[PDB]
């Protein structure tokens, strides 16, 4: 016999929960059958169409560290400093902020002098 289409599912949810996703519904040959010696259903099964939404949040991502600073002395324990930025990228569209310290200093010269 001749196939025949259901009616349409009903759309899923969008596919994302911000940015461009998409949302889909599904008919079966079915109603009825192509049970033999007969045309199939004409059409595609499946459709898909755009959702879209408030952009994904965009998490802070630390950029390169500084170049040490020169060390406060040249001999007998001094300190240099470095520093980095959040905009690597910039958090965005209420993105978490980076972890960890802006800065470093550490230790420098600690041979004893002349
Ligand atoms: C779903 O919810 C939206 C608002 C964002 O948190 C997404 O990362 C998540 O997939
Ligand atoms: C840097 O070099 C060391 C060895 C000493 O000469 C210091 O007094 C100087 O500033």
């Amino acid at each position: 016999q001749d196939g025949g289409w259901s009616h349409w599912s009903p759309w899923s949810s969008c596919s994302v929960t911000c940015g461009d996703g998409v949302i889909t519904r599904i008919r079966l040959c079915n109603s009825p059958s192509p049970q033999m010696n007969g045309k199939p259903c004409e059409g595609e099964a499946r459709e898909t169409k755009a959702c879209k939404k408030d952009a994904c949040p965009i998490n802070g991502g630390w950029g390169p560290w500084s170049p040490w600073d020169i060390c406060s002395v040249t001999c007998g324990g001094g300190v240099q400093k470095r520093s980095r930025l959040c905009n690597n990228p910039t958090p965005q569209f209420g993105g978490k902020d980076c972890v960890g310290d802006v800065t470093e200093n550490q230790i420098c010269n600690k041979q004893d002098c002349p």
